[PDB]
């Protein structure tokens, strides 16, 4: 039972915030993207490219379930995990922190040479806004807490999370 589950588009800060957040709570960080790659011995890009997204979502869903059952620290889901309904159902009852980012900032923060099957040029920004439109509702439905990561330098993001995790709502 993770202390917290982080959800958000790529660029929202799931590894930046999830590392600072897991240290602060004195527990480990688990990223389901890396967990997929450790389970399968394959890169994320190879699974998309070779087996298709539908088969990727199935490994993901099973990895997420396994992490929700097993992990006691901070768990960050890959950006599209929430599109699988059985991920959304497994998330019920958990502490879910939606990292909210704008398009322009998400795009800016994701502009390096990381391989992203669903977020490649040209028109990468237009893709990101399609991902947002599609997924923002899904993140809102599963989240038990929403945090703007736009301006906030990370340590302030984390501080906000901690004090919100401690008090009732
Ligand atoms: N609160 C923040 N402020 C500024 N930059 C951030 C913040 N959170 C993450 N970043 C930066 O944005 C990029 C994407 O970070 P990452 O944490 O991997 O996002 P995700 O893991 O959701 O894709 C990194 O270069 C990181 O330094
Ligand atoms: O937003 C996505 O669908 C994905 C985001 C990632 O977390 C990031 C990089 C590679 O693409 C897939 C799928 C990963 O799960």
């Amino acid at each position: 039972a993770p202390k917290a589950v982080l959800v958000g588009l790529p660029g929202s800060g799931k590894s930046t915030i999830g590392r600072r957040l897991a240290k602060a709570l004195g527990v480990g960080l688990l990223d389901t993207d890396v967990a997929i790659e450790q389970r399968t011995g394959r890169s994320i890009a190879d699974i998309f490219a070779t087996d298709g997204e539908q088969e990727f979502r199935r490994i993901e869903e099973d990895v997420v379930r396994a992490a929700l059952a097993d992990h006691d620290g901070v768990l960050s889901l890959g950006g599209g995990a929430v599109t699988s309904p059985g991920v959304r159902a497994a998330l019920a009852g958990h502490t879910v922190v939606y990292l909210e980012i704008s398009a322009a900032e998400g795009v800016r923060r994701t502009g390096g040479n990381t391989v992203r099957p669903l977020l490649a040029g040209p028109d990468r920004a237009e893709k990101y806004r399609a991902l947002m439109a599609k997924r923002a509702p899904l993140y809102r439905r599963v989240a038990t807490m929403r945090v703007d990561t736009n301006r906030r330098n990370p340590g302030a993001v984390v501080r906000h999370i901690l004090s919100r995790l401690q008090v009732p709502s």
